[PDB]
């Protein structure tokens, strides 16, 4: 939007002693004659006057100390210098020397005392623009993301990110990941994903958040990395965590599908990390709404049938795969009724690998124990025996 105009110390619409006799006439003459000067196109119009000396003199001359007289128009002045210098730095591309100086000076300007919320909000987008333009200046990005963005909470709230101002943040900083010289540090950083999961809880920004992730994972697997992985999974879990009212039901299904799809890629499992996504998908079955839980069990059935291979460097067999993650769901009024949900998936999924028949002779009989015989319940006593009665029929399969 337009900048904050520097207001005067008094305003009169149309006793107070305003200028009367010859002063309005003088101001009219000054306005009429200075408008014809073409001050806008005087120095900044053509491209021949744009040089680093002008930018240095613009920035060094900016007032950075408060007094009684100059507090009338401090903020409009500072935003005026930054608004100019961002434009004339866009005009002249030189990353070796000039970018360091302009970025250092504006960062020194930002930390000055006694700035309101609006001026800081307007100031920050210019920092984003400079980091987009600059290269090999990761330290100032670290200072911005660690101290100014994360810790500062009162200034940056839900309502600020809700506006069209916030969308500029959510587009520019996210497209910063596509830059070919800041990518590695950006994935390597811890605080970035902390800030991402903090802002992900906002109701409005969730859809756009997914519009990044579904793009970034689909075009290439560049975002994925072993040190990067865990937080990203947690972020997707938060996308699954929403939904009680109706658009979240329309939204999080795509996140569920993305989590299911993320398994089948190049084999990037470190030692035991696939169990994280299996645990996540199992946790989806705890959600209260009918549709999300039904789709969770359905996609669980659809991915474990097809989207993992048994023999490789890491997975010795299927027993560890079904023993690792799912029972942590049952490890912990809610607990008694919660356990009666997902017991069918083991009996359904074992059949196809039994047709493959990779398991040993006691492996079935101890997988039966791992499938559990807790009894002492009206539901479970009828459920378990009738469910495991299917094992006798499949003997003719092999």
């Amino acid at each position: 939007s337009n900048l904050p105009k520097p207001s005067p110390e008094i305003s009169i619409n149309k006793g107070d002693e305003e200028p009367t006799e010859e002063e309005i006439k003088s101001s009219k003459k000054a306005m009429e004659c200075i408008k014809s000067s073409n001050i806008a196109a005087s120095v900044f119009g053509n491209e021949s006057n744009i040089t680093a000396d002008l930018i240095k003199t613009l920035l060094d001359s900016a007032k950075t100390e408060k007094n009684a007289d100059n507090s009338r128009y401090f903020e409009a002045e500072l935003l005026f210098i930054i608004e100019l210098t961002i434009a004339l730095f866009l005009f002249c591309k030189e990353e070796k020397e000039l970018g360091k100086f302009i970025l250092q000076k504006v960062f020194q300007l930002s930390h000055t005392k006694g700035l309101t919320k609006r001026t800081v909000r307007r100031m920050l987008t210019y920092k984003i623009l400079l980091i987009s333009l600059c290269a090999d200046q990761t330290e100032y990005l670290s200072k911005l993301i660690n101290d100014e963005l994360l810790k500062k909470g009162d200034i940056f709230t839900q309502k600020f990110f809700a506006t069209n101002q916030g969308k500029e943040f959510l587009k520019r900083l996210f497209s910063l990941t596509e830059s070919e010289f800041y990518r590695g540090f950006l994935l390597g950083n811890e605080n970035f994903w902390k800030f991402l999961r903090k802002v992900t809880a906002m109701k409005e920004q969730s859809e756009s958040i997914f519009e990044y992730l579904n793009e970034s994972i689909k075009t290439d697997s560049n975002i994925l990395t072993n040190e990067n992985f865990m937080w990203v999974l947690g972020l997707l879990d938060e996308i699954s965590s929403m939904g009680a009212v109706k658009k979240s039901i329309e939204l999080s299904l795509k996140s569920i599908q993305l989590t299911s799809h993320l398994l089948e890629d190049n084999n990037d499992l470190r030692k035991n990390e696939i169990f994280a996504i299996i645990q996540a998908l199992a946790h989806q079955c705890i959600n209260p709404c009918k549709q999300i839980s039904e789709f969770a069990v359905v996609t669980l059935e659809q991915t474990l049938i097809n989207k993992i291979e048994i023999p490789t460097n890491e997975m010795e067999s299927v027993e560890e795969l079904i023993e690792g993650g799912l029972l942590p769901l049952l490890n912990s009024e809610d607990q008694k009724i919660l356990i009666s949900s997902i017991l069918t998936i083991i009996s359904n999924v074992y059949l196809h690998y039994l047709k493959l028949g990779k398991t040993s002779n006691e492996t079935f009989l101890k997988i039966l124990s791992i499938f559990n015989k807790f009894v002492e319940d009206s539901d479970i006593e009828k459920k378990l025996q009738q469910l495991i009665l299917d094992k006798k029929s499949i003997e003719k399969g092999n």
